[PDB]
């Protein structure tokens, strides 16, 4: 089999690619999808319970390919008192409630809630618990998600929020005919 | 210091309906920190037996060290892409040799695999990518169709003869019957147990 961990903060990006590629090439082989916080995933490459790694941008045991970049933006519940404002400054921002996706670059509310995946993180925001950070990909999976969620105009006090997304595994570890081939397209294309 | 309390979803839980439960919570304890994390139950058990989580959402079928009380049950079904081959021409024995996409908290028993060839996966959230991929069929909550109708429009039931399996979850509020619960967790467990 194949074990891939997909790190939990980019379970709601667009990763299916790799996959579909995998299974285009080994329709036989049994893959395994799971998901874990990053410093998990380099521990599963480590003791090799994952063969591959995709994480967001590693000592000398591990390398990795650059894949691509995803886009991430700031919401709130379009009910939310916060969204009926055309703008918003730092000050509410502040004193409003930042659900969090985490196991100075990120936190910029006072009172913040943690969660682990942007699934846990959109269903609090959808209901008018906070504002956060999702992946412009859910939006494309869910259209309807833009009929009761707004973008935050914060733009000119936030950093971009963007994953680089790279596919990792360990240097040392046993790899199967199908993790290298994928690694081997990457590096080609 | 400051009010905090971590409640663990088990992972084949984190696509149902939970939210109240912590909306109530909020409303009732407005300055307290809800940290919702998500791991495979065994983890989930062990996060409550060191204290790392006073809460845990989990499934039915647990040792003495723990206490639990049911919450609801959550319904599954049987989906494939409707631009799946087999969408067109469907037999009980062309689902056998058809890939399943068994969701289960990263040991597989007989009764969750349904058909000859699988692939393995720790959410319904990935299940559901691979199945719009036309990757194969699995078994989705009720819940994610809710939350998402695109996947009316890409996703449907499975009707084939002679396989009519019921799937359902029973869930659980659990804790660790020898830790420090604070008072909104403690406020939770006797809300739904008044309820019962």
């Amino acid at each position: 089999n194949l074990t891939i961990v997909v790190v939990s903060e980019l379970l709601h990006t667009n990763w299916t690619d790799y996959v579909c590629l995998l299974e285009s090439r080994f329709p036989d082989l049994q893959i395994n999808i799971v998901s874990a916080p990053q410093e998990d995933a380099l521990q599963m490459l480590l003791d090799g319970s994952a063969q591959l790694a995709l994480m967001f941008e590693l000592d000398n045991r591990e390398q990795f390919v650059e894949l691509k970049r995803e886009a991430l933006i700031p919401v709130i519940s379009k009910t939310h008192p916060l969204a009926s404002q055309e703008h918003v400054s730092y000050e509410q921002i502040l004193g409003t409630r930042q659900i969090v996706v985490a196991s100075p670059e990120l936190l910029f509310s006072k009172h913040y809630w943690r969660t682990d995946n942007h699934h846990s993180a959109c269903l609090m925001i959808l209901r008018n618990l906070g504002w956060g950070v999702l992946p412009q990909e859910m939006f494309k999976e869910n259209p309807e998600l833009n009929n009761k969620l707004k973008a935050l105009d914060v733009f000119d006090f936030t950093p971009r929020f963007e994953y680089y997304v790279d596919l990792v595994w360990s240097r040392e570890s046993e790899l199967g005919a199908a993790a290298r081939f994928l690694i081997d397209y990457i590096r080609n294309k």
